[PDB]
């Protein structure tokens, strides 16, 4: 019927030209899925968490990811961890994956 989903990624300020978003964009956009991916920072995370349903976390964090995981646990939200091997692989098929994993599992606390 009609549904769809939505997958927050965190690490860029929402740039033209993806790695990950053009990967993950072909495979759904080749399986032909209702379902829509955008990047953006963690500033405008809890405005756009508001609407989305699952949120990613990029690699490589030194407070962001202590901030993000510290709001995440009280805020009881699907939130998921992109392994750096994943992440500097840019394996869209797994990205995906793992949100709608996540996002169907429905995980609190």
């Amino acid at each position: 019927g009609p549904g769809s989903m939505n997958i927050l990624l965190v690490c860029g300020a929402g740039m033209s030209t993806s790695m990950l978003v053009q990967r993950i964009e072909k495979y759904a956009k080749s399986k032909n899925i209702n379902a829509t991916i955008e990047a953006i920072a963690e500033t405008r995370l809890s405005e756009v968490v508001d609407r989305f349903d699952v949120v990613l976390l990029a690699p490589q964090s030194r407070f962001n990811k202590k901030r993000l995981e510290e709001i995440t646990k009280p805020k009881g939200i699907p939130i998921e961890i992109i392994n750096t091997i994943d992440y500097g692989t840019m394996n869209g098929e797994k990205v995906l994956q793992l949100a709608i994993n996540a996002f169907n599992n429905k995980s609190s606390v």
